[PDB]
This record gives C-alpha cells, structure tokens and sequence, in this order.
C-alpha cells in the first residue's frame, strides 16, 4: 500500500532526573500540537521519551521501575492519547515497558505505534541491547541497558499503517544492516527509529568527532539499500551533565536527507513522504534484479 | 606497521572493443609499475579488467568468449604475473573466467587474488548478477551480464593473506548489505571490490545524479558496519560511447574515505592500511554489546524475494 | 517565534518554449497555493522563472524580447501578485526585465522581492553574467547570457524585509565569494538565490559528476562564512532536451542543509528559518576571535583578473 | 612527474608543555624521513609546530617567549633544515617568530617555506588573529593569540616555487574567503595551510559537532572557488587536557578531498598534485577578468 504522508520528527531536548512526568508529557503534547498545526498525520517521538536515559545510572536491576510504565495508556500518558486522537494524529512513542507474564516481571525497551483514529497499531521491543550488564569502572559514563532490559520478544514487525507499510526499530538497532533488511523483506516503506546516542565515547571519555557521521551513514544506507523512508528522531541535550546527540533526519528511499534538525532541544522537523516512491524503486527487477541468492547469506543466521 | 599494508587502487580508463589485449595488459603493467614507485604491497584492479564491458553488447550466450580467459595466467596475462612477482606486489585482478568444470564449460565473473610471491591466494566468483538475459529495447543501454555469466560457486570467501584476513567481492555485490556481513562474519579486515557502473540510467538514458552518492554510500557503510577496509576500484571512461563512473576510493574501517581518484582514466590512489584498527574496533564491540540475535534474522536466509 | 520565517523554496520543473505564459504562471501560482497549505510566509521562486532558458538559443541580441516583461506586475503576471497578497505570502521572483531606462531600452536578468502586504521591497539585477556573447560551435550547448543581458546596476542590496535583513543574488552569483560577503557585510540575515544550471558540461556534452557537489558546496560555505541563511531555488528538468540541475536547498547559517528537493520538477521545500541565529553567531563566531583586516584584502577591488 | 608535485601532509600529535624542543624537532625530522621514504618533494608541517599551543595559557604579554624562535635555523631547528636539504625535500614550517627591530620586540605567528635546495622561499605571518587579549573567566578554555602575537606584515604573498605558484595561510585564516581569493588573484596553484583548532567551544566547553564539517567546508570551497590545491595539516591530540581536532586533508582544485588522516597523532598524508590542472580550470571558464565586476565588491575594502 502507498500514498503520501506528512511525518513530524518530534525531536526532544533533555529530560533530567528532576523533571516531573507531567512536564515531560506536556512537552510531548506541545510537540504534538506543533506537528498538528503543521498538517502532520504521523509524528515520531524518540526512544525512552517518558523518562531520562537512566541506563547511565547504576541501581539494582529492579531499581529503575519508577522510570518505567505499568500500562501503555497511563494516567500519566493518557492526555497524550486524548490529544493525538482529538487532532487525528498518529504517533510512535518510545518508552520503558513494564509487563507481567507468568508472575515474573519483564522489562522491555519499547516503542508503541498508534493510528490516527487513536488505536494502537503495534509495539516493537528493542532486540539489540547495547552497553553492559555490570558496572564497569574504567569508563567516563555508564551504559547499563543490558542490566535494566531483556531482549524483546516482538521481532522486527512491519504493519499495514498510515496507508503504507510501517516498521519500527529502536536506537542502536540502526547500526545493524539486519534491522533494515529484515523489515525490508517485508516491503517496509517507513521505518521509524527513535534514539539516544551519547556524544562521548565511554571507553576514552572523549567526544566522537565521527558521531553524526555514523548516525547518518547507517540510516541513509538503510533507506537506500532497502528503498524505504527512514525517520530518525533524537532526544538530545545535556541531561544531568550528559550530552546526547541531535541531528534528527527524515531520510528518503534514495538515501537523501530531506529534513535535518539543527538544535539539541525540542524541535519538530517535518516532510511529506510519498510512500509510493518506495514501491517504484523496489521495481529494480527491470535491470538490476541481482536476485537474492540466500544460499550464500547463511552465515547471517548462525551468528551475525 | 603492526599489520599494515600500502594498498593501491589502480582504477582504469576506458577499454574499447577495438583495443588489443597487449594494450589492455601493458596498461595493467603500467599501473603495476606505478605502484612499485609508491611502495604498494597490494594492487586492486577492476572488475573484468582484461576486456571492455561486453555485457552492454548483445550476442549469443556463448558469443562473447573471445573476451574470456582460457586459463587465468595465460600467454597474454603471463607478463602481468611476472612483473608482479619481480616487484613483490600482490594483486587482485578481475576477468571473465572460461573453465571446463563439472564436465561442461562454465563462465563466471571472477577475481583472483595473487600474493606477493606470485602465488594465487584465492578466487571469488560473482554471486549477484544484475540486468537481463534478453535484449530489452526500451532502455538506452543493455546490461546482459545475466546472459553471459553463471552465478558464482565460490561463496564469499575470506583468506589469510597480506598479513590479515582479506576477502573479495565484485561490482553490485557492494549494494547488498549481505556481502559485507558474511565476510565480516569471518573476521575480514580488507575487502577488494572492483567494478563497472554505467553512469546513465538504463531506463532513463540520462545520468544518475545519485550515481556517485550511492557508490561511496554503500561502500562506506560497509566498512563501518563490519570494521573492515573496503577498497573499490573502478574501470571508468567512455567505452564505445558509454561512460563508466569513476570515484575509486579507499575507505577505512571507520567508514572514512582516505583516497579518491578524480579521473575517468588510468589512475592510481594509495593509502597505508593498518589492518589492526579493524581488529581493535571489533573488540570495542563490547560496550556496544551487540549480543546480536540471529533468531530475528531468519528472513535473510529463507525467502529469495520479498513478502 | 523570535524573528522566524517559514520560507518555501519553489523549485520549478522544465519550461519548453512551447509553454504558454498562462501555463507558467499558473504553475507559479500552483506552487504559491501549495506554500500556503504549509503556512509559508515567503516563497522563493527560481531565476528566469517566467520563461525557459533562452540563453541556450542563438538569436538577434534584441530578438529575445518575447521572453521579457513589459512591467513587473504586468497583465499576465498580475494574477500571481494578486493571489500572493490575497493569501499573505511574500515572494522573490526571477525574470527578464525590459525597461526603457536612461532613455534607452535596457535588459537585465532580474529578481524582484515582494512582501506579504503585496508591496515590492527591492529588485536585484545580475552582476555576474556567464557564458559568451557569440555562438561557440565546439560547445555541446550554448550559454549566451552575456549576449541577452547587460550587467546589473543594483549592487548586492540588503533590505529590511520579513522581520530581518534579506538580500538577493542570482544563479552563478552563488559561486563568487564576493556575493555573500558584500551582502553579509550589510548584516544580511537571509539570501535568496534562484538558478538554472545545466547538468552537462558544454565542452564534453557530458554531465559533471561534481555538478551538485559544487552547487551545494558554494552555497553552504556562503551561509556559513556570513552566518546567513541561503535559500537557493532551482528551475530543473529537461527543457527542450536540455537538462537543468535540481538540488534546491535551504541552508542554515551554520552551513547545514535543512531541506532538499529530490526531484527535477515542480517541487516545494519548507523550513522554519530563525533569523535570530544569524545575529547570535555574528557576535560570537565574529567574537573578538575575528578581526577583519581590509588593508590586505585590497586585490578584490584593485583588479578584475589574475596576475 | 612534471607540473606535478608530491606533497606530504605532516600532521602532528600533541606537544605538551613538558616536552623538550629536541623531542619535537626529532618528531618533525621523523615525519620528514617518511615523506622522503614515500617520495615527497614538499612536506607540510602545521601551525606552531615547535611548541605546544601556548595561546591557551594566561601569562604576561612577553611571558610566552620560550616558545618563540631566535632566528629561523636555530641551534634547536638546524638539524631539521640540514636533513631536509640532504633528502632534497622542501617544507612549510609553522612557529612563533620573535623578531627585533627599531630597538623593539615584534612577535608573529609565522610559517617559513623552505625550498628543496635548503633555501628559504619566503615567510607568511598570520593576519587573522583569533581569541582575545585579556583573561576571560566565562569560557572553559582560552585563546590569547591577540595577546601574544601581532598582525603580520606580509599579507598573502604568493611565490614561485616547486615549479608552481605557492601561497601560505595559517590556521583560522582558512575561514575567511579573503584568504583564498587574495591569493587566487595571484594565480595561486597550491595553498599551504597549517592549523590548530581546539575542538571544544570556548563559551560552553562543548565539542563543536560541526568542527570537522567546518574544517573541511572552508578549505574545500576555497580550493574550488579559486581553482587551487589546498593542503591542510593539523597539530592534533590532547595537549595537557586540551584536545585539538585532526582532519588533515589534501584538497584538489575541484574541491575534492583526495587524502585524509584518521588519527589525532603524527600522521603523513600524501598525494600527487598536478599544478597544471589548476591552470586548466583557471582558463577553462572561471576567468576572474571575464566576470569580475569589482565596482560592486567595494565593501570588502572599507569595512572588512
């Protein structure tokens, strides 16, 4: 399915330890009305947008649940759904999902996708957990996503959404060619990726002069190599003495950046994304069929 | 120099269908000499570097063999092998392999890797063939590589060579994320990709402005996403009225471009390549613990096409 | 917000010499209505947006005038002025000016700046005419802009418009550093540069691979080195079998590109342009870290050519 | 080989306060032997190559004179020249020139251009002096070039050298379009620029994510808009807890980056540069005299 959709990249400034959830949620609602006054049918929020990036903070493995969410539409998060449904906007919202299964607690790094009528289209849970499970002393900053999260049971699902084929990856998911390719082989036309990337290297304690190089290099190639719109929205800023990288971008099926956010705070980038351009380029069978020969890709499934 | 090589990308200019072999090969020896004048240990030639791009010409499937190679070092291509052993320079060299194997003649888009002592390290046979096998008469130019080559039976091998782990791929293999991963998953540290990419669009008869963007884009993300050196050597220029893109690059395991050709002709670019950055960047994939999941990937190896 | 403008670049598809004026002007109006659906406060149109690129055509140095305008809002272009005022959108609009100034009949390559209330703020007349005065048979395509236009007598003016300071320049003006400097030295907050740039080089009849690279490069440094926004709007497409470059772009005062066009047809990009950033960077990137020493910059006015 | 010069960009690593000038001069001599053993005829050293970047340290205005130079072939630097002479290599060498005159003390940021036969082709002195003159506590790091240096009294001299037209500019000269334009109208074919660029912003003590962006964009467009080779060579590294960017590049008259350095340490980038390609572009359109209309450029001499 295919047509022409206006996406709002709703980049977020910092959130601190101090901030009340009401502030953060008003901050999302403000971006929402902005995308609304701009015709955006879909608006994309970042990873862990209801929170600070608490993986830089050491605590028992059940010591973060305050930052998590017991249900998706919450008392806390319910005005954000009322508004989105009232204005008839859909939104991808990254958050920290708290869920009970067999009587144990299960904690995922989740993004929920909600259709313009206000009803959930789905839920992705982060597959690639970066960081380390334990406290590692010789590092200027900490990254304990493994300590506070389990590998999601979702998989890389691509849904019939917003008049096209929509998929969702999360953050460092975007450095692995698998994330794009898996959703690719599903005819995905719109991959939504929210992200928090620290600006410095933890091993050296220094800034990665190549940080946005890599941030944009992985997404443009994904887009291009898979003929898919790719939307990357940042939570940037200095949270609690820790700077995150901005550079949110809407990327075309061809690899072209069409929208870039110049700040490290709340910023709504925006662009009209013909989903049908994707389906066209996917008709490369004309000449460059170069047809998938899975007989040779086998190593990708014994490891990767 | 803990494990460090001076690679040369010896990008080539045009080859007409009116060019003599000895011409083609003297040119190859020309660039091989150039490299020795710059202390190059490895030299990466282009794809199908002993012949014009005959995939743009129509003919019977067996009708192009006057271009192939009856053996890899033959009488024609022997002096290129001798002047490299003499100089102690390894090379990778792309050609059209004619071979009788499995009791019948076979035809591949091949690259051979020759180590400095003059000994063949490995062969790789192109997997991804683009284009069409029948004449498609609404395009400005024909891409008949499907008609003239068989898919390669090599796999994406990676070899102990030149002090590290060195694989090879050819042309539009550099469009497919798989090419790098598979090789990356054998601890590759250098990937030699020669190529021919017509500048004009086949179905538009007009240049792809994104021709070059896409060239360096896929190769740069490939170096990055597998912490591997990626050397891409073009054959470029107007060949019998068809212009081949240039842009030969040496790209570092950070994705950074460290050498670019600026001509569509015979040209050489040189960089020292620390094969150890690759080994180090792979074990700083620990804080960014992949702990990557091959269970979510199975779509990559199951279906050929797309659901 | 704080002196922010929602600017729209209205990149235009091709114009044949068969195209009616009603067609061209409706298309101009087409984009203007689009830009109102997106709440644009300014609409930057291309250069010579009221006719094709007749510099590619040989003719009497006075037998091009069916492409010129008798007056700036004329009976034909009147609708586009009306509909812009009726919606509250300012615009900048490139055209070919026929005026009986200094007694004689004078001909320029002009853009005009019109504000939201409907009132003309300024007019810039191209200073840098490229190409040649005469027919040049050894060039693949002709550029006769010197033969149909006189040098502009406006200077690089910078008016108070749209909440800040906005200047204008046209096409290959965006190549000469002088363009942004002069205008930036007048505290320009925003620069409108419409353009037609063929993709093929005139000697080779072959597309410059570094055609768009140069395009963005010269306009990005300009935005950067004068802490000014640079909105460059193309007319693009195959026009009567001549292809103009696309790549329209809004560049921020940092040098960053924040909106691009991916097509060579009628297309509109939008971006909120904080005119305050310009004045922020100006008193910081020109900190006491900058002092400009014009005693040494004296060749830029002394001579016109290299020595 | 002719109209064609093999340049080597001799990027340096850190020089800390605690180094001997014998360490430093050896490290430049080390680089010189690599350009010889790689074939270089001209080898370009960076700005302030004989000391740490002392303009980050507060002192009397004659206080940082131990980092300056008595005369150019010193006791300390005389081995660098003798070697360069033997290997028949010319070099650009940046340094803090101390020069006496009319009983007074004059102080410059100076690069000397030495020819392959060992003889000095000339000397440029920085015109564009960044930073401030007095101490300023509201910035995380200091620039006092204006305090310790004087505006140079050479201007952008272009000389005949290496079979071509060679000019010099220094460090943050490379941001001013006047640097390249002035030298281009002299038929410059090769602009040598050494530099030290702190990678944090002084005001915020934040890394300038655009730092290397900006570092390449000014030099590329300079090359292109003036049909010239532009060689840019850094001193990079952490000097006493202050970090300088790297990004040493040889740049074509097309504006194309043809060699780039990956480290923030001693690195020799090298490239073969047709000086005639300049004159091709210079006379294939891009004639200044044909389009230049300096009745309109007049503000460039009245204000800046």
């Amino acid at each position: 399915m295919t047509r022409r959709i206006r996406i709002g990249g709703a980049q977020m400034g910092a959130i601190s330890r101090s901030d009340s959830k009401k502030e953060i949620v008003d901050r999302l609602i403000a971006l929402l009305r902005q995308a609304s006054e701009k015709g955006c049918e879909l608006v994309v929020f970042p990873e862990l947008a209801l929170s600070t990036f608490f993986p830089r903070w050491y605590a028992e493995r059940d010591g973060m649940d305050g930052y998590f969410e017991d249900g998706m539409p919450n008392a806390a998060t319910l005005p954000l759904f009322e508004e989105a449904r009232r204005l008839g906007i859909g939104f991808s919202l990254g958050y920290a999902e708290l869920v009970q299964e067999d009587g144990r607690v299960r904690r995922f790094n989740t993004t929920v996708l909600v259709e313009r009528n206000g009803e959930i289209v789905g839920k992705y849970r982060k597959i690639h957990l970066p960081g380390h499970a334990e406290y590692e002393p010789e590092r200027s900053h900490q990254h304990l996503e493994k300590r506070y999260f389990e590998v999601g049971n979702t998989g890389f699902q691509v849904w019939d959404a917003f008049g096209g084929r929509v998929g969702m990856a999360i953050c460092n998911d975007r450095r692995w060619v698998e994330t794009y390719r898996v959703m690719g082989l599903q005819n995905v036309e719109l991959i939504l990726i929210g992200y928090n990337t620290p600006v410095n290297d933890p091993l050296s304690g220094e800034a990665d002069t190549l940080g946005m190089f890599h941030n944009h290099l992985t997404m443009q190639a994904g887009a291009y190599q898979n003929s898919t719109w790719v939307v990357g929205v940042a939570k940037a800023g200095v949270e609690d003495g820790h700077r995150l990288m901005g550079g949110s971008v809407i990327v075309a099926p061809t690899g072209e950046i069409v929208a870039q956010a110049m700040t490290e705070g709340d910023e709504l980038i925006v662009a009209d994304c013909d989903l049908d351009l994707c389906r066209y380029y996917k008709s490369h069978i004309f000449n460059f069929a170069a047809h998938r020969r899975p007989e040779f890709y086998q190593r990708i499934t014994s490891q990767t």
